[PDB]
DNA sequence: GGAAACAGCTATGACCATGATTACGCTCAGGATGTATATATCTGACACGTGCCTGGAGACTAGGGAGTAATCCCCTTGGCGGTTA
């Protein structure tokens, strides 16, 4: 049981708390909310003092608490919703490049939005040393056969990401029928 | 019957109210003053003719400024979300 990080939209984070404490209440987990003065009080007493499991904070405050959070080292940067970082230049994506957890689980509750250079910004925040690369893994791929129309190179796309990835459908399993 | 005590009357002073007087201002008076006005007469400067000539106005060629098309890509724009001073 160490430091987790997890990331909600504003108006969601009161559910991630309220589903940990239902569930398993055996974690100690905060709302990193509040003001400038009040986010301190959590910063140097608890926080610095290190007497928590997991912190749910909104888009904005970690990058309003990159400094205090940056000396904590992480196990997941856990990322629910994780549309902003649709954009490199994003400024939130700038701010997660830069803490050092051992894991990295993106989240989301919908895929890429419309484009391959889109898949892998999400993609390559996952494992940044084994792609380094921007333009490189672009072209590789050629934007779903863009000119030719081949649509057979999207089974190597497929091929890396299903080992790699995992979709499930509501439709499938209904849970709701 | 005498003495004290109180009450009412009287007078006088004080204070307020009214009448007059005066002084000052101003607004009429009236004088002083300076300004407009008109007129008749100089006079110098502005307007106009004359002559002349050289810039202005065509007349002509030639070569690149300006003008357009096409292209693109970067940027401004706007609404929001959420903070905070």
């Amino acid at each position: 049981p160490g430091p987790f990080l997890v990331i909600a939209p504003k108006s969601t984070l009161n559910n991630w708390l309220r589903e940990i404490n239902r569930w398993t209440p055996d974690v100690n987990a905060f709302i990193l909310q509040g003001d400038k003065e009040e986010r301190a009080e959590l910063i140097q007493k608890k926080l610095l003092g290190c007497d928590f499991d997991v912190v749910i904070a909104s888009y904005e405050i970690i990058i309003r608490e990159k400094s205090p959070l940056k000396k904590i080292n992480w196990e997941y940067i856990i990322i629910d919703e994780a549309h902003r970082i649709k954009n490199e230049e994003s400024m939130l994506s700038q701010v997660l490049r830069e803490f050092t957890s051992r894991n990295r689980l993106l989240i989301t509750g919908t895929p890429l939005q419309n484009n391959l250079h889109e898949l892998w910004a999400l993609l390559n925040f996952l494992l940044p040393d084994i792609f380094s690369d921007a333009q490189d893994f672009d072209d590789w791929f050629s934007s779903e056969s863009t000119e030719e129309d081949q649509d057979k190179i999207v089974k190597q796309l497929h091929t890396v990401l299903q080992p790699f990835l995992l979709r499930r459908i509501k439709s499938d399993v209904e849970t709701s029928l």
